[PDB]
């Protein structure tokens, strides 16, 4: 290439294949995106540069975007491994919950940094958070949604997953709020303390009716205003909803307060990041180390 020696091909995207690379230069390990088509929007790449400014310790530093052959390579700091990685190799035993605790507590963090900046995610999954030896866990993919509007596809065959969906994005909400990634992130916290996907939805019904099954299906008491949602119909199925103790067994009962919170149906009622991290599940919070094997 140029000043860039691809070490090895990390996988491919929701928007390109992705390289760990070398700078010849300066020897740093980065990961490098190669974004998709033959136009790409000038709009784009002014608030893509505008993430290059978005520091902090639990979100993955935007280090470049280069605009240059006429397509886009976005530069990354380097980590080693993501939780989805880390949660399949932690199956047999589960992740400890003090170390879940810590990810759940640093990735809130990582959040209400974003949005106090305006910033939102908008495709968290366990894939787009990544880990290192220190205990830390990051977010990676901040803001990269809005600065292309509509997801739809990675760009070459590839299923989208829906697991982590809000569902106010399901029923057809144009305009999202900071409330889905705290959706997203609850069914992560899910995740890791039950070790099964929460939602693991097939197709975009398939999802909200997964939803509707567990949290009961919503109606205008605990979600005013969602009957006239653009994809509601009064067809919907009705559901009554079950209970978290049998939804995250074991998990306590702190821990279920903090997740029935961060799922509630109301984006508006849907609590914030910032009142998350103040949550007494996070009275005995601590920075584990955890046993990565890279
Ligand atoms: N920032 C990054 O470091 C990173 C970025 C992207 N990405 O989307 O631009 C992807 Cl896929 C993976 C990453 N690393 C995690 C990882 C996973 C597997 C291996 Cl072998 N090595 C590293």
């Amino acid at each position: 290439m140029e000043n860039f020696q691809k070490v090895e091909k990390i996988g491919e995207g929701t928007y390109g294949v992705v390289y760990k690379a070398r700078n010849k230069l300066t020897g740093e390990v980065v990961a490098l995106k190669k974004i998709r088509t033959e136009g790409v929007p000038s709009t784009a790449i002014r608030e893509i540069s505008l993430l290059k400014e978005l520091n902090h310790p639990n979100i993955v530093k935007l280090l470049d975007v280069i605009h240059t052959e006429n397509k886009l390579y976005l530069v990354f700091e380097f980590l080693h491994q993501d939780l989805k990685k880390f949660m399949d190799a932690s199956a047999l035993t589960g992740i400890p919950l003090p170390l879940i605790k810590s990810y759940l507590f640093q990735l809130l963090q990582g959040l209400a940094f974003c949005h106090s900046h305006r910033v939102l995610h908008r495709d968290l999954k366990p894939q787009n958070l990544l880990i290192n030896t220190e205990g830390a866990i990051k977010l990676a993919d901040f803001g990269l949604a809005r600065a292309f509007g509509v997801p739809v596809r990675t760009y070459t065959h590839e299923v989208v997953t829906l697991w982590y969906r809000a569902p106010e994005i399901l029923l057809g909400c144009k305009y999202y709020s900071t409330a889905v990634d705290i959706w997203s992130l609850g069914c992560i916290f899910a995740e890791m303390v039950t070790r099964r996907a929460l939602f693991p939805g097939d197709s975009e019904i398939d999802q909200l009716f997964r939803i509707f099954r567990t949290l009961g299906t919503p109606d205008e008491v605990v979600w005013p205003g969602v009957t006239s949602m653009p994809d509601y119909k009064p067809s919907f199925p009705k559901w009554a909803r079950q209970d978290f103790s049998k939804v995250v067994p074991p998990l306590d009962e702190d821990g279920r307060s903090l997740l029935s919170q961060m799922l509630h149906y109301d984006p508006n009622k849907r609590i914030s990041a910032k009142a998350a991290l103040a949550h007494p599940f996070f009275q005995d919070v601590t920075k584990p180390v955890p046993h990565l094997r890279l």
